[PDB]
């Protein structure tokens, strides 16, 4: 998260650190046993780290649950990042509390202008590389589809939306991938991609979770 702020410990209870020996991607806890993340965050041997604030020191609220199974979206295209969403099932149900909570799936798609909370342990620097150990948050509006398309011409599918700022300076970044975009307490987006981080006219592109609630629900229903 570039230009964001320190969330505060466990203020984003659905925030997940996907750990494979290291935090490599974010995720969103959607129920006791399921994390959604970006499909381009897919790896084998994922441990799902819940209740994380500082991903580098054990602070007592962590729940480390390895991934029982990962389900990259069937139509995930790694080249265009279309359908950049993946389901991760925990080996065991998370112990849900005030700090390890699931995030609700969107009934409706959030509109442009809706302010969203993006969070992750990604690079905090637009230029260079500084990885925070504690969760960074960014309040960022969903941008219009036209502004998203004009920012990334020929690249924005109906399954993506842009959030952030066209003047840049505030954006999800590398390492925020798979992380939540929560608007009105609902997981509206997944940190998917962007041309760099916090560049002018290059907002973050996020998986439009509203389009996958069916697929997510049916997948949860049989896995
Ligand atoms: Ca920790
Ligand atoms: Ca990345």
């Amino acid at each position: 998260i570039v230009g964001g702020y320190t969330c505060g410990a466990n203020t984003v209870p659905y925030q997940v650190s996907l750990n494979s020996g290291y935090h490599f991607c974010g995720g969103s806890l959607i129920n006791s046993q399921w994390v959604v993340s970006a499909a381009h965050c897919y790896k084998s041997g994922i441990q799902v780290r819940l209740g994380e604030d500082n991903i580098n020191v054990v602070e007592g609220n962590e729940q480390f649950i390895s991934a029982s199974k990962s389900i990259v979206h069937p139509s995930y295209n790694s080249n265009t990042l279309n359908n950049d969403i993946m389901l991760i099932k925990l080996k065991s149900a998370a112990s849900l509390n005030s700090r390890v909570a699931s995030i609700s799936l969107p009934t409706s798609c959030a509109s442009a202008g809706t302010q969203c909370l993006i969070s992750g342990w990604g690079n905090t620097k637009s230029s260079g590389t500084s990885y925070p150990d504690v969760l960074k948050c960014l309040k960022a509006p969903i941008l219009s589809d036209s502004s998203c398309k004009s920012a990334y011409p020929g690249q924005i599918t109906s399954n993506m939306f842009c959030a952030g700022y066209l003047e840049g300076g505030k954006d999800s970044c590398q390492g925020d991938s798979g992380g939540p975009v929560v608007c009105s307490g609902k997981l509206q987006g997944i940190v998917s991609w962007g041309s760099g981080c916090a560049q002018k006219n290059k907002p973050g592109v996020y998986t439009k979770v509203c389009n996958y609630v069916s697929w997510i629900k049916q997948t949860i229903a049989s896995n």
